[PDB]
């Protein structure tokens, strides 16, 4: 095996379920934001062709990526030319555009029709690599689910168009909600004030999910 982060996850959402956060006579969720947890990445868009060739995702840096069907992954720096191809093995390797590999041409080439699907820049100084990358995802009939290389948990959900993303590292939740108004809070202080009955349900849906995650392997 179980990855370490899921199941840091998955105890520190058994925790503040069990807690029954909204089931309280006092309410306080603002008083468990905590902006100091913000994520850096998330993922900004996706587009699942996965019958017939995979899952592309782009990151809030503008970086785009595919996770193949054959569990590889190709992505494109924010700065249009630098790749990062990840094998099953999840061996990493280092490529150009401008360099031409053959043995890749066609996932390089899915990748940028994918790019363009999906469209319509440095967002910051420096920061180049230690991107994470999209390591599995699935779907269900009322959300995608996609986990990220830095063991974040990203659960977007498709009636409301609400996401949230869950940091095991800092034991944090960042709930995006309809208005795409986004607010950071610490698991331990959900537990601690409670939240809404809407929050909740949706961490015992997260729940759930990190059990499928960690139960598929
Ligand atoms: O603009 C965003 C948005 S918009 C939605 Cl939705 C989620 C996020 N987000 C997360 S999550 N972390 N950081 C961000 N930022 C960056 C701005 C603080 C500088």
């Amino acid at each position: 095996h179980m990855d370490c982060h899921l199941s840091d996850m998955l105890q520190q959402l058994h925790s503040v379920n069990a807690s029954k956060p909204s089931e309280r006579g006092l309410v306080r969720q603002e008083e468990a934001e905590d902006p100091a947890c913000i994520p850096i990445f998330w993922v900004s868009k996706w587009v699942d062709y996965s019958d017939k060739y995979g899952l592309g995702y782009q990151l809030c840096d503008n970086s785009v990526g595919v996770l193949f069907n054959d569990s590889t992954r190709l992505i494109l720096y924010n700065d249009g030319d630098s790749l990062q191809y990840i094998e099953r093995d999840g061996t990493e390797s280092y490529l150009t555009v401008s360099s031409h590999p053959n043995s890749l041409m066609k996932k390089i080439t899915l990748l940028k029709y994918f790019r363009n699907y999906m469209s319509e820049t440095p967002r910051e100084g420096d920061e180049l690599a230690r991107l994470p990358y999209l390591r599995t995802w699935f779907r269900t009939r009322s959300a995608i689910i996609l986990h990220l290389s830095n063991g974040s948990v990203q659960i977007n959900f498709f009636q409301d168009h609400t996401k949230l993303i869950l940091c095991p590292l800092m034991a944090a939740v960042t709930y995006i909600d309809e208005k795409r108004d986004f607010r950071t809070y610490r698991l331990s202080l959900l537990e601690e004030y409670g939240c809404c009955k809407e929050l909740a349900s949706r961490l015992r849906y997260a729940r759930t999910m990190v059990d499928k995650l960690l139960s598929s392997r």
